[PDB]
């Protein structure tokens, strides 16, 4: 990590998608994994 480190978005807990620190925007794409419309 010679970088320095910055930028540090959230991951998804269904599977390994980053998304804007914190929105209502991402739960949408939880609920696709399960099988919403
Ligand atoms: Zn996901």
């Amino acid at each position: 990590g010679s970088s320095g480190s910055s930028g540090r978005a959230m991951k998804c807990p269904y599977c390994d998608f980053y998304f804007m620190k914190n929105g209502s925007d991402l739960q949408r794409h939880i609920w696709a994994h399960e099988g919403v419309k």
